């Protein structure tokens, strides 16, 4: 019914499947799909870069990125809530026998630069050998200062250090900036583009940068399984979310945004609106309640002391109002 | 347009597609989606297994299936020739930490118990940990002897040791053997699927075993890289094919040998004889300039001295018929 | 001939060289040597442990401690600047495919439970999976409060997490506690224990931990390299050590308190006074010309803003009392 | 007593531990220790190589030399009996991330480079990277042909591929051959030394090579905890040992050789006589009973179908003589 868990719940529209169904096709690992090629042709050209690759997963996008970039041995400095740090099962670790070096990311967003340089390691067998910095460009909904993507750009140049940023929802700080992507994609040697949330694909990711880069990339792609086949039928739907579900973001921004005052005007605690993302404070008693009084009348959230409502195209304002007289009510 | 390169090429049938259109989907991380866990159920219910699940590649579904399977430092018993240890990059000991102790085939493409038994690994520190034994039916065509499959299940069985057979086209062998998939399903722990070879799906691949096993393979598979959101599309196509496209494998296997006789006559060296599968020996550069000779004619093949020629539903007699009269030609 | 660079430089004392070349050996890769053995069993009894185990590092002791804790996947928590997260090039998770879980220690040199707490990950497939809590023991000189450690014990067990400790300096906060060995080391499932520092030995550390741990901490250490022959000779010295040489460690921790006043006196910014460390802060480059008017002196130091000036066995007081006027001197 | 299980049993003589207890050291992570620079100066110039490195034990040395050879990924094709294949715990592929390729060894102990040939990967994203052939000269016993060690050489120069020898027991070979080190090592860009063995120290390896390539090796003696401090205590006996038991290794030989008469001459089935190694074919049914009527004289064998009897500094002819008589009245 309303979703308001995650924006991954986003479904195709049919002028999407039908896009999907009419998508020529060809063997992936040969390199023969058209639509898979033309996908990651526009990618890459869109973002000023020179290759790109599509992946089953954002989360495996960032392992292949991570093993790309990081050889056994080095590390990867990273945010203490990053995905590719947290929720991605320590896989840069665990799977490809990468050090990772985390740190707190400041209110904003972004990781301190001060605080990133005092975790590069000195070139000393005692330490693993630092060589990549990874963001995340909407963090928690949160965008990204475009001063500090130049900056931290700068820095790693200065350092000899990738850059390499995780922008499952990159469109959303790009219509959040109002430039276009290439003037922020300029600032990274490589980041992943997720098309299964705002933009509302049903699977896939991207992942673009060098074409030496996604060379290797490819090698790791097929050793971690998603060399995939004629897996153009997916990529068509990237490409109709390129080209029809970007400017609409704004949709789902503004939204979150009108949410935030009615559930303010409701007696709901807002604690922080970004992009399509709102956390109210609904505390430890009223949290289980929540979920229960909400589910009921098919409203799905997360329940938890802070609650994270997130927007997408298949969620109205008429359905965000009737979730606010909900909230009203459970008062 | 005509492909013997592999039965990967197979692409969509007009059925197919619309049972992919007219399907149900949802957020499979959250297990939402009705036909990911429909095909996931019946593919188990087929093979008298408790849990079936879903994936990108056979390639992960191997991968998946031997973390779940071996512990860091554990190791596992298969053919030189294996997929799981030649064709995927070696990612069981790259990704998982697993040490492989692969041997030759027999020529049924059986792994000799007796070789088996000798690599075995005392419980001595100086060695790796025997735990599984992993077989490949349907190995390069060649259908396994029921008996022995009942061979090995006793044998490891005997010495503690987990069996896993990759089945990327274990329904060549089930059409092959004249029995139903569970009678041979019955002598293996876990097994793979791959819906996108001979039972034309695009893309997708199943792990089935126990319940327990197969909640390992989870975790693995969101690490690897594969817990994708809307699958229910993919999933549509993969419980089409189960239903409709494996008893037609008769007539793949029928074409290879019906072509067996074709390039015979024609005057071609065929050496071997199985399945959906056809192999020409052709001799050095003599092939290489054969794949021009049919590239040119729009025959796609895998030129090598020993060409392997693999037939599926997205190729017929009469172009069959039409790859044996180009083929005798230069000749 | 005045090393104040660490306490891992100390020599052999005539009476441990004797000890050693005295000392009767074997192939410990079958356990046949007796000395090594009688170590083992003495740093096992001492501590109140079933068993311990001899390596060549203390390098190695951590990595296999941490092998032998947590399984492939799993995590362990650890200090930001703890040796086994940041002084050994990341081995857990390089080798070992440990994710690792670093947070910063507060200014007494633990780990702030309720930092600790909010780390442990959610049994979700997105997570690690939280399985130890590494202390460590002399941090930098500084001792755990004995309160805490007690306090860590029971936070573990209630969150069913193992505890090990980084014992490189166990002894000098046994010394500082003024307390026995097993009364500390009953807060931990287990610890390791260096006897190349402060205790004088040239070579090698023990892990002490249940019987079955240490089973598995053999195959680690022999996989990791560390199965040694005729390690009696090297066992010799530490049972040497560990009888004549802890009570002695009060002798250094005087002198470092006699040195902090000293360069104090002089002029110098004495920053932290603890054990037998000692931390003096520089100043940027008239600390790398400090290490250049020591060095003309055969004063050996580690040249840094912060300098950090470490006593033992092999640094008397005359010694230090030249290094203070040495000291005084070029300010 | 009388051990004729392994030459890892040798004994430090009382020339040798004098030597060990007269050696000047240093902490050898500050590359300071005198004896152990100077043992790995003399290494690397004897075998006409440019830097050396001493590790605590051959495993680690072939672990590190692995690691130092192959990057995340890559493989090395070795020897299916072969010592870093078989007998190191699986450690270059558990803890390596290495791709482990085994040949079966040709009945002299070499690796058929046709069968070599067929093993190397083609540079496609399905197989591992090929980049590594690791020998083992003395292989059980076995000398490797000088023409096969040249063939070896050449072949992987045209191939691009390194080739590195597992040197446990090289000097025996060498002594073997009557020529010099150099003229064999320089057959290879890498090797390892074993000082433990007939050599008889009571620790101790060595690995030699390029100078960037030990540079990399001390990165990962570090991490997998080879790093020692005043190991030129042990360095030291190593010195003394290729300066004083290089050449008695031919007595060992002619013993072996003695005793494989008079156990032919006693009864016994003599299958194979190479350097320090005789192989006596016991039977299913006389083996444990001969171990235990062995080890009643204080006669210590490895009991088995197939006995391997290895001698030693350690073990004079009279003793042979002694256990001979004891192997005919066994009947
Ligand atoms: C996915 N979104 C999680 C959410 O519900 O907020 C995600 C990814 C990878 O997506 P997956 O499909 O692999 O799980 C990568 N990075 C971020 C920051 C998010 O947020
Ligand atoms: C050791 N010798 C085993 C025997 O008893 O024959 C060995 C090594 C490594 O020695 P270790 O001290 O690390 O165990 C490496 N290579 C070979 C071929 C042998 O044989
Ligand atoms: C094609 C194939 C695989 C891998 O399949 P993908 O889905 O392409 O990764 C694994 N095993 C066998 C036996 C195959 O034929
Ligand atoms: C010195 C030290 C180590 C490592 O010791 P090595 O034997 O040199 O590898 C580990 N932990 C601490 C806290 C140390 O001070
Ligand atoms: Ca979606
Ligand atoms: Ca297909
Ligand atoms: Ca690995
Ligand atoms: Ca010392
Ligand atoms: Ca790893
Ligand atoms: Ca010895």
């Amino acid at each position: 019914m309303i979703d308001l868990r995650s924006d991954t719940v986003t479904r195709p529209s049919r002028a999407m499947l039908e896009a999907m169904m009419a998508a020529p096709v060809g063997d992936d690992v040969y390199g023969d799909d058209p639509t898979v090629n033309a996908l990651q042709d526009y990618a890459a050209e869109l973002s000023g870069k020179e290759a790109a690759i599509f992946l089953p997963t954002g989360t495996q996008a960032n392992l292949v990125a991570l093993l790309s970039h990081c050889e056994r041995g080095e590390e990867y400095i990273v945010g203490q809530a990053a995905h590719n740090y947290l929720f991605e099962a320590g896989g840069a670790a665990v799977l490809g026998s990468i050090q990772p070096q985390p740190i707190d990311a400041a209110a904003d967003g972004t990781l301190p630069l001060d605080k990133v340089a005092m975790k590069i390691k000195p070139d000393d067998i005692h330490f693993a050998r630092t060589k990549l910095l990874s963001l995340e460009n909407t963090h928690n909904g949160k965008v990204l200062p475009r001063e500090y993507l130049k900056e931290a750009w700068e820095f790693t140049r200065k350092r000899n250090l990738a850059l390499h940023v995780d922008g499952a929802r990159i469109f959303n700080a790009v219509v959040a900036y109002g430039c276009e992507l290439k003037e922020i994609t300029q600032y990274c040697d490589s980041f992943t583009i997720c098309l299964s949330k705002g933009l509302g694909t049903p699977v896939g990711s991207l992942l673009v940068g060098n074409r030496d880069y996604i060379k290797r990339a490819i090698r790791w792609r097929k050793m971690t399984g998603g060399g995939m086949r004629q897996s153009g039928i997916l990529a068509a739907a990237g490409m109709y979310a390129l080209k029809n579900n970007v400017a609409r973001l704004q949709e789902d921004h503004d939204n979150t945004a009108w949410m935030a005052e009615q559930l303010r005007e409701a007696g709901a605690d807002v604690m922080r609106q970004d992009t399509n993302m709102l956390f109210v404070r609904v505390g430890e008693e009223n949290a289980a309640a929540l979920g229960e009084y909400m589910k009921a009348r098919n409203v799905l959230i997360n329940a938890s002391p802070i609650v994270r409502l997130v927007t997408h195209l298949d969620v109205s304002r008429a359905q965000l109002a009737e979730v606010a007289a909900h909230w009203r009510a459970f008062l």
